[PDB]
């Protein structure tokens, strides 16, 4: 059986994020540019700060004609105490794509499948829909309310941006 | 239930690729130096282009007894339409080597296993095998015809060079 | 079926590592520094080399209330002519984390699950214990020795540290 999971990720601009690494002689994007990055991480229905996004693009090539880039992405999605899922695939800033879920841990033990990735921003709101398979149990209820509608303004509640104890998840990573 | 995938990944040096980033205090490759890459991908039977393979290779160390170097890998291997594949192990430049099949997306969700890794010129002609498991379906058989017999001497099909309809499939990664 | 294995990671400071990438505006570990590493592997008994450690640690952020770091890390552990394990997620220098199993090659194809991380000495002295499903076969008996207890005193066996052939596995990794 799949699970559907989805969160929104945010960068709310006070975690360095992202650095970039700017190895490539073009002023444009090129191969050998890196930008490890963290941003924050929200349920889909926006209620509760569940965490943050960890890892590492690698700019694969700018694409003139969609007025965009690709890359080759690396990271981690952490959930506090239910433990984190892992992640590899495309990141592409003109559409849509699927990115493989390498494994988890905690609750995300033994987790594969895959993820969609949406953007809504560039680059600071992404929704993100996992299908997971080979969890051990069903998903604990305050991850899986309906989610917001996706769009560009999008916000998370005021409670989990304040980080109120009605707005986390418990020891939510930061 | 194992299902062998065979492609060839070539470098035709259209791609900036490899950037290499050189840290390493060695006049060697040595650790500390980052390679980014990004290669076409063509069938096993060398009459289309699928795609791309895309990600980093990270130098472990030099090996002089061997005359070459031990890279650590993390990559993807895009299949257009058909979705992707991703792996992680070892890329040794003097022997041949096998990696994990950390997952996929597309035809590919839920792949396990590991591939075989040979190269036949160094650094522009590549050949793997894939033995997959946890795929949902027979692969297409767009992506399985008889592969060509690895050597140094094998060449894509110079339609598929051209990138002529009949030499690609639809949508192939670029 | 879960088949527990477990290692010891130790830095003799004989391979460069790690190799610190600085590009984080602070004296302190900050985002954009990135860290390859390949560290000595031994046996949970201590009575073998099987291999080495290979990756890279992408740093995230300080953590100053921690007094540590957290890193993201996607790195393989080789055992010689067994093959290799490969893994993703958090590397804490404050405390005990969880990574995901991604993949395996050799006898560890199909490996996955979750490996606990415990530091012992840091950074030169770490402790690992795979949960690992999947495998084919029961792991070998001199890779399942029942461990030496984690503690900062641990050291290999000297046959081990001098790499005769009692203290070490066919080819191990170097
Ligand atoms: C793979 C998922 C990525 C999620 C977004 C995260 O931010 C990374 C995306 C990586 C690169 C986007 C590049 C955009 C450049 C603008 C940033 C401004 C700056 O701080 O210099
Ligand atoms: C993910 C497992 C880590 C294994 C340990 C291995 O050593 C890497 C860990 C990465 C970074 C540790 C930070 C070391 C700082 C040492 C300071 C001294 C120096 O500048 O060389």
């Amino acid at each position: 059986k799949v699970q559907e999971l989805s969160v929104y990720e945010i960068n709310e601009l006070d975690r360095h994020s992202p650095k970039i690494l700017k190895n490539a002689f073009s002023l444009m994007f090129g191969l050998g540019d890196l930008v490890p990055f963290t941003n924050k991480l929200y349920t889909g229905d926006l209620k509760k700060r569940v965490g943050i996004t960890a890892g590492l693009c690698v700019v694969i090539e700018h694409v003139p004609e969609k007025k965009g880039e690709r890359f080759e992405a690396t990271y981690s999605f952490y959930f506090g105490d239910y433990g984190h899922l892992s992640v590899q695939g495309p990141y592409l800033t003109y559409e849509d794509s699927f990115l493989a879920i390498t494994g988890g841990a905690g609750i995300f033990e033994g987790a594969y499948g895959q993820v969609k990735l949406q953007q809504l921003v560039y680059p600071t709101k992404l929704f993100y829909t996992f299908y997971l398979k080979g969890l051990a149990n069903d998903l604990p209820l305050e991850l899986t309310g309906t989610p917001v509608p996706p769009s560009k303004d999008i916000e998370p509640a005021p409670e989990a941006k304040a980080l109120e104890p009605s707005g986390v998840i418990s020891n939510y990573t930061n």
